[PDB]
Protein backbone atom coordinates (compact mmCIF):
# COMPACT_ATOMS: atom_id res chain seq x y z
CA UNK A 1 0.00 0.00 0.00
CA UNK A 2 1.03 3.50 0.43
CA UNK A 3 3.82 2.77 2.99
CA UNK A 4 5.61 0.60 0.04
CA UNK A 5 5.30 4.13 -2.28
CA UNK A 6 6.02 6.30 1.02
CA UNK A 7 9.40 3.94 1.57
CA UNK A 8 10.86 4.30 -1.54
CA UNK A 9 10.26 8.59 -1.20
CA UNK A 10 12.46 8.48 1.27
CA UNK A 11 15.01 7.33 -0.12
CA UNK A 12 14.45 9.09 -3.50
CA UNK A 13 14.78 12.20 -1.12
CA UNK A 14 18.09 10.62 1.25
CA UNK A 15 19.58 9.94 -2.88
CA UNK A 16 19.02 13.31 -3.89
CA UNK A 17 20.57 15.01 -0.57
CA UNK A 18 23.65 12.58 -0.67
CA UNK A 19 24.43 13.35 -4.71
CA UNK A 20 22.37 16.68 -5.39
CA UNK A 21 25.48 18.18 -7.67
CA UNK A 22 25.92 14.51 -9.95
CA UNK A 23 22.02 14.51 -10.04
CA UNK A 24 21.71 18.03 -10.97
CA UNK A 25 24.32 17.02 -13.65
CA UNK A 26 22.62 14.07 -14.99
CA UNK A 27 19.18 15.96 -15.22
CA UNK A 28 21.27 18.80 -17.20
CA UNK A 29 22.76 16.03 -19.69
CA UNK A 30 19.88 14.33 -20.90
CA UNK A 31 17.80 18.48 -20.98
CA UNK A 32 19.81 19.39 -24.13
CA UNK A 33 17.73 21.69 -25.27
CA UNK A 34 17.20 23.14 -21.95
CA UNK A 35 13.41 23.02 -21.28
CA UNK A 36 13.85 22.23 -17.71
CA UNK A 37 12.41 18.75 -18.20
CA UNK A 38 13.18 15.32 -18.55
CA UNK A 39 11.47 12.37 -20.15
CA UNK A 40 9.97 9.28 -17.94
CA UNK A 41 12.37 6.62 -19.13
CA UNK A 42 15.29 9.14 -18.75
CA UNK A 43 14.17 9.62 -15.08
CA UNK A 44 13.64 6.19 -14.31
CA UNK A 45 17.42 5.10 -15.76
CA UNK A 46 18.38 8.09 -12.77
CA UNK A 47 16.14 6.30 -10.30
CA UNK A 48 17.78 2.77 -11.43
CA UNK A 49 21.73 4.05 -10.54
CA UNK A 50 20.36 6.60 -7.49
CA UNK A 51 17.80 4.89 -5.81
CA UNK A 52 16.98 1.52 -6.48
CA UNK A 53 16.04 -0.95 -9.83
CA UNK A 54 12.14 -0.12 -9.31
CA UNK A 55 9.57 -2.43 -10.75
CA UNK A 56 7.23 -1.34 -13.37
CA UNK A 57 4.62 -1.01 -10.67
CA UNK A 58 6.48 0.51 -7.96
CA UNK A 59 7.74 2.78 -10.84
CA UNK A 60 3.78 3.81 -11.88
CA UNK A 61 3.10 5.12 -8.17
CA UNK A 62 6.40 6.81 -8.10
CA UNK A 63 6.19 8.70 -11.34
CA UNK A 64 2.28 9.71 -9.79
CA UNK A 65 4.21 11.46 -7.44
CA UNK A 66 6.30 13.41 -9.09
CA UNK A 67 5.77 17.12 -10.40
CA UNK A 68 5.26 15.99 -14.30
CA UNK A 69 3.85 18.28 -17.18
CA UNK A 70 0.87 17.99 -19.40
CA UNK A 71 3.19 16.87 -22.20
CA UNK A 72 4.09 13.86 -19.63
CA UNK A 73 7.86 15.14 -19.15
CA UNK A 74 10.04 15.30 -15.20
CA UNK A 75 9.73 18.98 -14.32
CA UNK A 76 13.03 18.28 -12.69
CA UNK A 77 13.86 21.67 -10.99
CA UNK A 78 10.47 21.02 -8.66
CA UNK A 79 11.58 17.91 -8.13
CA UNK A 80 15.26 18.53 -7.35
CA UNK A 81 13.52 21.66 -5.19
CA UNK A 82 11.07 19.14 -3.21
CA UNK A 83 14.07 16.39 -2.63
CA UNK A 84 16.75 18.41 -1.67
CA UNK A 85 14.83 19.95 1.09
CA UNK A 86 15.59 19.21 5.30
Amino acid sequence: GATADRDILARLHKAVTSHYHAITQEFENFDTMKTNTISREEFRAICNRRVQILTDEQFGRLWNEMPVNAKGRLKYPDFLSRFSSE
